[PDB]
């Protein structure tokens, strides 16, 4: 038995700790280092490999987090603390965790790859949200997931420069990818059967590997959930990205006045400053007031994106790929009330006509006033134009369509247009437990909990149906992992779930329902932005 | 009997014609000479008053059609030849005909006043469709229709000249109406209890009477069918006015070459050519290849119209005013086969997404290539963007918004949010004898024969359905204008026709169905031509 918790990996020995479920137990291996820690001169570079261990490295328990801003806006409340960190900060947070079956599986098995989201800015891999010991039981698959460095640490970009050329964060995930090639076996995991899935950032993280070749041969399939590379959040240009870089540096007293300027010296003064203090400053570098917008985001500069990822996603070539893409039923709601006048989490936020129409200048930031006008237009229901609630819900939608569920369109359209197949969804259970207002319906993240079987925890209080919904939702993703099709390989009776087609347009919807197929991921609202908007913005 | 044929009026003395209907006779006074004829000198210039007559005038039958194109696009076909004049064209064509009941009332009687349309380049009031007794016969009112100038004749314009002042077509309308306060009473009309109406451009002279001081103390009630002021087509500029009448007179050999060309010389040169020789040369003027333009329209130049039908519409009191707007189920679908590509009467018209781009060009003639886009966006079903049949239905839907439902949309809207009472409906029944395709549904006009009650001819082949139908409607169009108010004057029994406001947007449905209450007319197509439109068009 505890035999299973001694692993020997290519830098040196491991101890697993053995977690209990109510169908069995599993063997996990939690806060293995694969990097170097990114400390001192290393703040801003491109992670290293963690140089071989004597001894046992003890992995019974997850590592540090990565230092990140910390939501303190309602303290106590659930909705908010479950995505704050729940270890120590630290830049010496850059390790992973391996989940697999008890007893050991003795033939290679498909992996799991799990990438977290936090609008590149926050997120760890040591959330309750994402244990993924239900997964590896349920399924009998292995799962991993990393740390990567967030924010300014991961993603502070001052491009040409080798002091801090940015997108290490991406590196981070990268090299902890190498080390699934390299050691997933030892777990009894396949490494020639690797699925990527991330929700938010990390979905937008999976598809920038998908379009970056040295990442392209570390797996093989890729699950997107509420996230596309290709959304207005998820990249940030090279003269845009040395600006907040500057403004941030400002901040912290760098340059000390005045002797300084050249990407050396700015970067040799920010690595003296203390983490929290540059954390602290992270939120003034951005140029307007907004929500959904990131200060410290992956950079376009030609190394690890040889261009924007829509260019790629237009130029690619993705037969022989299996992707499954998705979104959950409200993706803007819960933004609102972070800088959106007349919303609050704590009353029913019916906002008047006037707030409606200032909070799409937030929702949709540096648009012309023309093209404001154009999203007016479109998202207002001209029968009702200042009903309280169809306005909450069309600010909703403006801010979870221009974000989430026309960039997921985007990438879905483009991919099985060119070769891959594609399966699409529409999250629309919420949750029973959850803690966010009721308008806010089924908000961006809160399907996460369902895919890792988190309501077959027995100290939770999910309904008898949640747990048979969760179980269901597993069968799902571990079909696509094993076979790249997420129906069952020889079931006939169950509703059968098809692909995504750029004309047909076909999806599922995902609830305690059986399967429903559907048509259009929002087809009207996304050719707002998808087709006509751009053109708007370049004829003025 | 014959005593109540013989009646005398300010200009002398006449005979009518007792007409037969199913339900009784009807005494009818046709073809009375109200101005002068506008022949000679009198071309392109305001009527004058008909000078006193001695004798007898023999008014049993319609006189001849102003000059105007025929549609020879399809010999023999009845959906085109019954709107084609079925008298001699004239330039001596100022002539009216009065309806009145038999007996003779002998207390005032409300008095209807019909305005045809036809672009204002052609129509007459000897139309069959226009035949006024069995609205008399039902109802037991007074109708009045006249012949008013059309094309070049009518509203060919030199703006500023004295020669050509243009408007002169809507001044043979208001001469009329001045003939009706002065001579109706001897009819049995009321000259008290006047209600305008009329269709397309009928119903667009009905709102410029309403916009203009000297007509608008001289009827009380409007009622303006498919047709408004503010239309695109309904107007022009005096620059585009200018250059229109100075091409005509070029194609026409004005100048006749070595002399001048000043606006005096010009229109005297075209007082010297014969009338068919202008007509010859009216649609060789247009800007460019279009549907629903037409040459020569009313000219906006301060005088008949101080400002534009929308400035005088927007800063208008309406207070007092009722108004009864309504427009057909299809109104932009005949106007495709007079230009559209892909489009033919004889076949089923459907359509590839190429020919509806283009044909897009064509019902929106004269704007950007990024407002043709705005158009597209708002127009296409983006999960059938190339259905045949979805795109046929597009453009006619794109074409009959911009020209008709949204410029009575506005106009209702404005007028009842400004004093006045506003009842709004949409025709959505197609007659059996209709004998346009299919596809083109319930066409741009074919209301008016159910409003007169042309199903009760019995030498007619209407359903027995039909027959009551048009009864009703002519039982709402002379409730209107008996009292203001299409509901009949006591009965809560059948369903009621609410009013039309700006903020519950509310009409009815007129089929062979019970009066149906709906809101909004085409509200979301409507919000993106009368408010971002607009706001494209100047930002370019
Ligand atoms: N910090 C948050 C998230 C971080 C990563 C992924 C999903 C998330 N959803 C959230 C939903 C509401 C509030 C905060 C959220
Ligand atoms: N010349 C026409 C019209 C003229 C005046 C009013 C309505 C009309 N509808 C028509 C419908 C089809 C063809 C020609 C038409």
């Amino acid at each position: 038995e505890d035999a299973e918790l001694l692993v020997t990996v290519r830098g040196g020995r491991l101890r697993g700790i053995r977690l209990k479920t109510p169908g069995g137990p599993v063997s996990a291996f939690l806060g293995i280092p694969f990097a170097e820690p990114p400390m001192g001169p290393r703040r801003f570079l491109p992670p290293e490999p963690k140089q071989p261990w004597s001894g046992v490295v003890d992995a019974t328990t997850f590592q540090s987090v990565c230092y990140q801003y910390v939501d303190t806006l309602y303290p106590g409340f659930e909705g908010t603390e479950m995505w704050n960190p729940n270890r120590e900060l630290s830049e010496d947070c850059l390790y992973l965790n391996v989940w697999t079956p008890y007893p050991r599986p003795t033939s290679p098995t498909p992996v799991l790859v799990w990438i977290y989201g936090g609008g590149f800015y926050s997120g760890a891999s040591s959330l309750d949200v994402y244990d993924g010991r239900f997964l590896v039981q349920a399924e009998r698959t292995v799962l991993v997931s990393m740390n990567y460095r967030v924010g300014a640490f991961g993603f502070l970009a001052l491009p040409g420069s080798r002091e801090a050329p940015g997108n290490v964060g991406l590196l981070d995930q990268r090299l902890a990818l190498q080390w699934v090639q390299e050691n997933v076996a030892a777990f009894g995991g396949d490494p020639t059967s690797v699925t990527l899935f991330g929700e938010s950032a990390g979905a937008a993280s999976v598809g920038m590997h998908l379009l970056s070749p040295p990442s392209r041969g570390l797996f093989h399939r890729a699950v997107l959930q509420s996230g596309a590379p290709n959304g207005p959040w998820a990249t940030v240009g090279m003269g845009e990205a040395r600006r907040r870089a500057t403004q941030l540096a400002h901040l912290v007293g760098c340059p000390p006045g005045g002797t300084g300027g050249n990407d050396t010296e700015l970067v040799a003064c920010l690595r003296t400053r203390p983490a929290q203090v540059l954390v602290n400053h992270e939120w003034h570098v951005l140029p307007q007031e907004s929500v959904f917008r990131f200060s410290f985001v992956p950079v376009v500069d030609g190394d690890f994106l040889s261009d924007t990822p829509e260019a790629l996603i237009n130029a690619g070539d993705f037969h022989g790929l299996q992707v499954l893409v998705g979104v959950v039923k409200d993706e803007g709601s819960y933004f609102l009330v972070y800088g959106a006048p007349g919303f609050s989490k704590d009353n029913e936020s019916l906002i008047s006509r006037a707030e409606f129409l200032a909070g799409v200048r937030v929702g949709v930031p540096q648009v012309s006033d023309l093209a404001a006008e154009a999203v007016v237009l479109h998202y207002t229901d001209w029968l009702h134009p200042e009903d309280p609630a169809r306005l909450r819900e069309a600010l909703s939608d403006v801010v979870g369509d221009h974000n989430v569920v026309c960039p997921v369109a985007q990438l879905a359209g483009r991919l099985a247009a060119q070769g891959a197949r594609v399966y699409a969804y529409v999250f629309e259970h919420r949750a029973s437990t959850l803690s966010w207002p009721l308008w806010m319906g089924v908000p961006h993240g809160y399907e996460i909990e369902f895919i890792f079987g988190i309501p077959l925890d027995p100290s939770r209080n999910y309904t008898a149906e949640e747990k048979i919904f969760a179980q269901r939702l597993m069968r799902y993703w571990a079909n696509f992992a094993r076979t790249g099709d997420p129906n069952e390989p020889r079931d006939p009776k169950a509703p059968q779930w098809p692909p995504y087609t750029a004309g047909a347009q076909q999806y599922v919807s995902l609830d305690l329902r059986p399967l429903e197929v559907r048509r259009g991921l929002r087809a009207q609202a996304c050719a707002f932005w998808n087709r006509f908007l751009p053109k708007l913005l370049s004829a003025t």
